[PDB]
């Protein structure tokens, strides 16, 4: 069925950031639940035809780890893009309440990550583009999921920050960067998460017995791509763990870890083995089934 | 009278970016043409009430060199400012069109931004913060407004980016800018719209002939605060507008001029004195009057 303007209905609004809106919205004639992102721009009819013909490839990507596309069209100012409504949100919401994912559930996270990223780099050639916790979705049937990934050159080009970069030193010094910057992305993602906060600059001897300043635009980015890489904090997490995110975030492009290593990696291995209740952990945590 | 959100209705859109959407709005109780802007913010309502009574004080912001303000309410999702309509649109959309603002205007212009910038010091003792072509704005009575400027503490902390920055070589170090922050935007600023384009990095002994690549987000920061600054190109632009923008493009806070020696600089000295058909030229230019 083809999606229009009229045929929706706002119920709440789910969040925005840097250029969309996303509401949860209610299909009339299907019944459907589903999450409507816009994205404001002043664009010429011609060039938001490819945009929207762009964004068709997203019927064809079907996979367990990555959001479920419904459609895409312009209405007045803005293109909408219609997706799966994810109930548990976004990995960088379930942190704000859960203070700290766990190991053993980070593990989850970095399985459908490398899932994800395999099948949208095999099956459609395209790089994920913006990595980070608010663009892994999750849901009550446990489900991973990434979203705002990179299928629209034209897209990409009509957008083109603010204090927190999860962005690779070989990205932000350059145009000489590709798929294994989204590793950078994910090994940082996966930092944040396990220690409770974005892990640049690095938290001091005594902050670290503590949980166990904000940064300007320069000093941060600095950081990055000059002072040694984030680590994990030892001794509270496996060496399984930190050697996999210290693979992940090895400054080099081409000494870096890429999807093929890292699916074979010790932690994920050991990560597929474990039985664990994810939508339990999940629901408990943020207060849902 | 006060302002309400049924009370309005759309006429047009102005523009957008980075948090706020302004229409051309129609007051229908007073028949008052306005700019509305529109600022989306998931906040608690008690620090959005701080917000709309920061904003009050705009109400005491009268100056021929500061856009008119009408007032500041909060309406489902969203705080919305009222001002007056610049016909003529900002600095930035005149630029596109003009493809160069000339040197003469360009002094006019000079003299507004440094009176409003005075004007906002001395009788609110507040510093701008941004300032950039777009938060400059103009009319067909050839009036030269600035807007967008810091009256809100907590406004500024909800909303703490892009590839071009105006942003002063202190500022993006650190938290030790204040005021004199302020005149390397305005430097910056003049430069831009004296070249015709974002004069960093700096044009090419071909591309300066020409006249008369993309920058990743590090290498342009990297460029303002190591890097020597930009300069206008000699020859084609008075020896007096030249020292007007070195003086303003000092990499040090305390070496850089203030607005107090700015304002009794050869520059604006010359600029006051001159005779110059700024309507005429805005208006012939952008196809208005
Ligand atoms: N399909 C979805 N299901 C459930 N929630 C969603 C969905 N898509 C987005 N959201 C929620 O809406 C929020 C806004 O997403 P959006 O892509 O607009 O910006 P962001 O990814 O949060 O941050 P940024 O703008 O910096 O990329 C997300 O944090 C997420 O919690
Ligand atoms: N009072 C006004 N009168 C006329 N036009 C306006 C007014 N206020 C804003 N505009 C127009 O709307 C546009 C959007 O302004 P807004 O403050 O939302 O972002 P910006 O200043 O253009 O860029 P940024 O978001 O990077 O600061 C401006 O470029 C300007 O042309
Ligand atoms: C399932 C699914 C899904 C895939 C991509 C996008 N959106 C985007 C974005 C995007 O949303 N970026 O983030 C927006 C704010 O940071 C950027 C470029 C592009 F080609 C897209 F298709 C989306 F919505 C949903
Ligand atoms: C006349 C007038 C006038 C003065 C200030 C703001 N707006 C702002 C902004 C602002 O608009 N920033 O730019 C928005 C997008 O970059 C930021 C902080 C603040 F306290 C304000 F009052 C405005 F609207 C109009
Ligand atoms: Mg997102
Ligand atoms: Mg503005």
């Amino acid at each position: 069925m083809e999606l229009k303007d009229d045929d929706f209905e706002k119920i709440s609004e789910l969040g925005a950031g840097n250029g969309g809106v996303v509401f949860k919205v209610s299909h009339k004639p299907s019944g459907l639940v589903m999450a409507r992102k816009l994205i404001h721009l002043e664009i010429k009819p011609a060039i938001r035809n490819q945009i929207i013909r762009e964004l068709q490839v997203l019927h064809e990507c079907n996979s367990p780890y990555i959001v479920g596309f419904y459609g895409a069209f312009y209405s007045d100012g803005e293109i909408s893009i219609c997706m799966e409504h994810m109930d548990g949100g976004s990995l960088d919401q379930v942190l704000k309440k859960a203070g700290r994912i766990p190991e053993q559930i980070l593990g989850k996270v970095s399985i459908a990550v490398i899932k994800g990223l395999t099948y949208l780099r095999e099956k459609h050639k395209i790089m994920h583009r913006d990595v980070k916790p608010s663009n892994i979705l999750v849901n009550s049937r446990g489900e991973i999921k990434l979203c705002d990934f990179g299928v629209s050159g034209q897209l990409i080009d009509s957008m083109a920050v603010g204090t927190r970069s999860y962005m690779s030193p070989e990205r932000l010094q350059g145009t000489h960067y590709s798929v294994q910057s989204d590793i950078w992305s994910m090994g940082l993602s996966l930092v944040e998460m396990a220690v409770g906060r974005y892990p640049i600059p690095p938290p001091d001897a005594k902050e670290l017995e503590l949980m166990f300043p904000p940064m300007a635009i320069f000093e941060l980015l600095d950081y990055i791509v000059n002072e040694p890489p984030p680590k994990l904090p030892s001794g509270v997490f496996s060496l399984e763990f930190q050697d996999f995110v210290n693979k992940c975030l090895i400054k080099n492009p081409a000494e870096r870890a890429d999807l093929k290593q890292l699916m074979v990696h010790a932690f994920i291995k050991r990560s597929d083995a474990e039985e664990v209740d994810f939508a339990g952990w999940l629901c408990s945590t943020i207060g849902l089934n």
